[PDB]
């Protein structure tokens, strides 16, 4: 792959929930098993700057993570805007608090979305294009967390998982828009999650957590190389 392939955004691209994660990274937990190492160890690119970040929110990406882009860079991977969304909140508010409460605050989310949201992934959009005037940049989206079925242990209930699901695809309606509108590909990763859900029966995603490292809604290793990279793969 001629040019320089730069592996940008939050949680989901770093690979939290895959595993193995470099410990030099520290708290950001990018691992090798994460579709941006996946790809760059397949499709050899002249260069591979991996600087996603567990948590990251825009003003991240703006601030620690534009700079390995330039005039070299050939490719652009980039997930971001669920935590600008306080989505992680969200989710906690949802499992420990009552039905009532997550759905007001899902609300709150949901409204941040249509309102904040488009303006600052404009402005990270840009910037990106800007520093790498030449890159396909390939922007993907978040998968739903849940299949809606009969009664999930853990699962929540029936009507927060929709409320957050609901809340998933205005996120990737916005971000799939976005993108559209600044020539970059969208990632449909909620389309390929689709029977990978948690309470799916072949979940890619973590249920939630209560021991251990919170990898909470995130994919798994399975995730990363069968729903991630082959988006990746399709829009490269």
């Amino acid at each position: 792959a001629a040019g320089g392939y730069v592996a940008l955004g939050d949680s989901y691209s770093s690979g939290v929930g895959a595993g193995s994660y470099d410990s030099g990274s520290g708290d950001c937990r990018r691992t090798p098993k994460a579709y941006p190492a996946l790809w760059a160890a397949a499709n050899s690119p002249a260069s591979f700057d991996f600087v996603a970040c567990s948590g990251a929110v825009t003003s991240d990406v703006l601030n620690k993570q534009m700079g390995p882009l330039n005039s070299s860079t050939s490719l652009v991977s980039l997930t971001i805007g669920g935590n600008d969304a306080g989505f992680a909140d969200v989710m906690t508010t949802c499992v420990l608090q009552s039905e009532a409460n997550c759905i007001a605050r899902v609300n709150t989310a949901k409204a941040f979305v249509e309102s904040t949201l488009p303006g600052r992934l404009d402005s990270v959009y840009s910037q990106v294009r800007a520093k790498a005037p030449s890159a396909n940049v390939v922007v993907l989206g978040y998968p739903r967390f849940y299949k809606l079925n009969g009664t999930c242990v853990a699962g929540l209930t029936e009507g927060e998982r929709t409320a957050i699901n609901g809340a998933a695809d205005l996120l990737n309606s916005v971000i799939s828009k976005r993108a559209a509108d600044h020539g970059y590909a969208y990632g449909d990763i909620a389309a390929a999650f689709t029977g990978h859900e948690i309470c799916s029966g072949d979940s890619w995603l973590h249920s939630v957590k209560w021991t251990g490292i919170n990898d909470s809604y995130h994919p798994t290793a399975a995730g990363q190389s069968g729903g991630y990279l082959p988006v990746l793969n399709s829009k490269a």
